[PDB]
């Protein structure tokens, strides 16, 4: 397919995913200065600002590479935070609500 419509769709999809993060807790990198142990078990931090940078740097050329980074946002938060926290439940909610956004976008991408 053609590059420009695909990037437009990824931009729209990323905005829809960010809208599901109502607390904006995934909008910028986890502040490593305030979480010194974050990287002890988190191999690759991810957040929506970094995703936007990657999108605009042409790093996402298929849907699965975009979805992989979204899945890291979720999985990193589930891994670091205890189950009884707001952050763990926020990642569950984002997995569910964002999963629906992504399925719809992939169906748009497949019609291109
Ligand atoms: C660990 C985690 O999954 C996180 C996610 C998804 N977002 C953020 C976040 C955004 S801003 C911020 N601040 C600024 C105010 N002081 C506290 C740290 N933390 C975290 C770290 C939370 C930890 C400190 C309990």
């Amino acid at each position: 397919m053609q590059l420009t419509p695909f990037l437009i769709l990824l931009r729209k999809t990323l905005e829809q995913l960010q809208e599901k993060d109502t607390g904006n807790i995934f909008s910028e990198p986890v502040p490593l200065s305030e979480v010194p142990d974050y990287l002890d078990h988190i191999k690759k931090p991810m957040d929506f600002f970094t995703m936007k940078q990657n999108l605009e740097a042409y790093r996402y050329l298929n849907f699965d590479d975009f979805e992989e980074d979204f899945n890291l946002i979720v999985s990193n938060c589930l891994k670091y935070n205890a189950k009884d926290t707001i952050f763990y439940r926020a990642a569950v909610r984002l997995r569910e609500q964002g999963g629906a956004v992504l399925r719809q976008a992939r169906r748009q991408a497949e019609k291109m």
